[PDB]
């Protein structure tokens, strides 16, 4: 769970991610949902998304600490979550920005790294 956030979709995003259930994580997105990761351009659809997560977020532990949520006037739920994404040898501070549709699918996710020198030695 995350401080300030009780939205089930977001809890599952991080739950499944930390179990290596990458296609389950990716299932949370609408079929044309987009992930915007730190170093590449956008990735479209659960398959490209699940590929990305499995062959990148390998060996990573996402550590969501706190979050905010809003409803925009078009009925979408906006959820911002801050935390860390660590490994054993290095980590990074992270802002996760989610937007959900009325059906609770992820329409898009942006992952922003809050920059440092360890981040500059990324594989990407």
């Amino acid at each position: 769970s995350i401080a300030g956030i009780t939205e089930p979709t977001i809890l599952q995003y991080f739950a499944t991610l930390n179990a290596g259930e990458f296609a389950a994580t990716a299932a949370l997105f609408a079929v044309d949902g987009v992930m915007y990761p730190p170093f590449e351009s956008g990735i479209v659809g659960p398959d490209a998304i699940a590929a990305y997560l499995q062959q990148e977020a390998q060996g990573i532990k996402a550590e969501p600490q706190q979050g905010l949520a809003e409803t925009s006037e078009d009925g979408h739920t906006q959820v911002q979550v801050s935390g860390k994404a660590q490994t054993s040898w290095c980590g990074v501070n992270v802002l996760w920005l989610f937007t959900l549709n009325q059906e609770k699918q992820i329409i898009h996710t942006q992952i922003k790294l809050l920059a440092s020198p360890q981040e500059l030695l990324a594989l990407r």
